[PDB]
């Protein structure tokens, strides 16, 4: 009933830096050619929405921030191939348009079409389809799942299983996705090999999980709040470490433990200081360091490449290193046959409405991920 | 007749940084237990050797230097089992001990016990074997090549092909496995690719070499010094470019000519700048990048590490990535069935005695390699 025509909903528009979002009416344009219209079921609150509050992440404001969400499309504009009307979909942040010298590379992910690395916030076609108050509102990533709908290009969106659990699954649209595949594509971990895993957020749980599931014999995980660690522990860390318990700088203390250095180190919390301290705790010449955490905006790190000289290796990733529109179904189907848990990395359910209160807890270093629902 | 004396021969010391060579009467004592005594045949001058001239390099002075040589060894130590008087050997500024954890991983090459990371400018008793009028002279990377006799820990040496011509083969001991094996080895350069090698002398030589066997497409050189381009091509490179001829960066330049950046990236010079240069021009999403140069000492690089978020790879390697001990022999074994060539990087032969005029030339920008022979 509503195809074809503009939708009125709620969503939580961030007008300025470092201010609450702000619930209130938006207008949802129908979709054009190759856009798909999809309506809101769940959406996860990851670190990362919270650094375009604090202008950690910069992109376009006002935006409709949000990006690891899990809906059903209300409808599809002229062209669309790929999903129909009642389909359950995962939108995603990083696109996969299938055509450019990316997305043809056997190991490469970050699609050209990405609005992440030179941030618009519009749809493809360098426009909006959000209104609030006249004017018009960006979109995050292509994606802007901090609205009961929401509209996305067919490259940012992927059709998954009909019984999925939508409640569940939309972790699959970042944060699980983004650390098992940190640990079993990009880093390649090893069975019977030592990790290193700096946070102990949403995140670097999944981080934990992949090291895990690829056989590692020892997964360290390190973090300030020791709160973190009986999670850590179940979801496979044989050992935690706080760094403020150590006279020693924790690389040192790391490299100790390891007997001369980790096999594979991650950086999972977005600071410069970790990806160096991460990177120098693997094992020099052999160790390879992942970087998963988001910088601050613009800042430079400084480190000795002799580092590097004597063999490590340092790689980053956006997405865990999926191609994103081919994997996710995938994911969806191994999560539905148990091949992973999503269960560990949910610690707060709260309705749409509450989402400053979601904020709230990712804050106060209570929650680890919590689950707005629509 | 020489076993179990000491030798009083001739040896290059550098008593002071940024002096010449000082050819001076050395006694070089004979090897003790699992040690080796080798009368050069050849060495060769390495941009690393000068590096200690000019404190780019920090190793204990006085030193011996030179590390890229063969020779004929005259005598061993007890319980020496690898190597016997007469053999043909290339000595090793990387050891293969086999039985650190580095030696026994598949990949790792940059054993424990190397003279790098923490220079002593010993033998690996702590102790010299070299004596110029009562003072005690360093060792160089447990090498020590620039003396017509020198003392090697025998994990420091490799047995090769009695028939091998060591005025040739002394290449083998640094710059051309150096270079080669950075490509075929550290970056795995595919078929097809394209790479940028940053710096064309002999070890960027090597590495177009590999980059070439390794049957890439597309290899560009990256040189200030023009008058290396017409050699950089004649052993594969495609492209020639000087970054003083642009009135841009020049990784904007390799990024435009890569239509968006290069496969595979080497730095083979030693300079920071380059270093990040050669990072930032290879692609965002899949390219990797290699540091061959070395740094100045205990100086920092500066760099956003949004580069290796998108999906870059950085890593460095120490000797090409070669397991030292294992590889040399089978490198040589190579050159003996035509599989590489060495002569396009010797453009000089002089007498040890002419080692100023050696450096002289690399200096001057005019040598690859200048061969010392004894
Ligand atoms: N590369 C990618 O594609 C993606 C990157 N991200 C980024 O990954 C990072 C983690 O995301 P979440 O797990 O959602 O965040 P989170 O905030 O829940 O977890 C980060 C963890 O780091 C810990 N921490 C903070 N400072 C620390 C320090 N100095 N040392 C040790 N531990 C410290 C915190 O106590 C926290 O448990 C964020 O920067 C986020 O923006 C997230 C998703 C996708
Ligand atoms: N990682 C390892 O195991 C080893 C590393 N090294 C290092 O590799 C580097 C190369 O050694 P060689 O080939 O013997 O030295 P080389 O001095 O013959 O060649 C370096 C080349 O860099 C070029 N160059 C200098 N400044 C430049 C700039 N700003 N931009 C572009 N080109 C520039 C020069 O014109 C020269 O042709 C040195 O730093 C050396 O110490 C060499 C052997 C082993
Ligand atoms: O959390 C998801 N995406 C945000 C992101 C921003 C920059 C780099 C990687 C990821
Ligand atoms: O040229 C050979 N070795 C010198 C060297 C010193 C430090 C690091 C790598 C290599
Ligand atoms: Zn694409
Ligand atoms: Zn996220
Ligand atoms: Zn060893
Ligand atoms: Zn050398």
């Amino acid at each position: 009933s509503t195809a074809g025509k503009v939708i009125k909903c709620k969503a939580a528009v961030l007008w300025e830096e470092k201010k609450p979002f702000s619930i209130e009416e938006v207008e949802v344009a129908p979709p054009k050619a190759h856009e798909v219209r999809i309506k809101m079921v769940a959406t996860g609150i990851c670190r990362s929405d919270d650094h375009v509050v604090s202008g950690t992440l910069v992109t376009p404001l006002p935006v409709i921030a949000g990006h690891e969400a899990a809906g059903i499309v209300e409808s599809i504009g002229e062209g669309v191939t790929t999903v129909r009307p009642g389909d359950k979909v995962i939108p995603l942040f990083t696109p996969q348009c299938g055509k450019c010298r990316v997305c043809k590379h056997p190991e490469g992910n970050f699609c050209l079409k990405n609005d992440l690395s030179m941030p618009r916030g519009t749809m493809q076609d360098g426009t909006s389809r959000f209104t609030c108050r006249g004017k018009p509102i960006h979109h995050f990533l292509g994606t802007s799942t901090f609205s009961q709908y929401t509209v996305v290009d067919e490259i940012s969106v992927a059709k998954i299983d009909a019984a999925s659990p939508l409640e569940k699954v939309c972790l699959i649209g970042c944060g699980f996705s983004t650390g098992y595949g940190s640990a079993v594509k990009v880093a390649k971990v090893t069975q019977g090999s030592t990790c290193a895993v700096f946070g102990l957020g949403g995140v670097g749980l999944s981080v934990i999980m992949g090291c895990k599931a690829a056989g590692a014999a020892r997964i360290i995980g390190v973090d300030i709040n020791k709160d973190k660690f009986a999670k850590a522990k179940e979801v496979g860390a044989t050992e935690c470490v706080n760094p403020q318990d150590y006279k020693k700088p924790i690389q040192e203390v790391l490299t100790e433990m390891s007997n001369g250095g980790v096999d594979f180190s991650f950086e999972v919390i977005g600071r410069l200081d970790t990806m160096v301290t991460a990177l120098s705790c693997c094992q020099e010449a052999y160790g390879v360091s992942v970087i998963v955490g988001v910088p601050p905006d613009s800042q430079n790190l400084s480190m000795n490449p002799m580092l590097l000289l004597s063999g490590r290796t340092w790689k980053g990733a956006i997405f865990g290193g999926f191609k994103s529109k081919d994997s996710v179904p995938k994911l969806v189907a191994d999560f539905m046959a148990k091949k992973f848990a999503l269960d560990p990395l949910i610690t707060h359910v709260l309705p749409f409405e509450k989402i400053n209160e979601g904020f709230d807890l990712l804050r106060s270093g209570e929650s680890i991920r919590t689950i707005l629902t629509f």
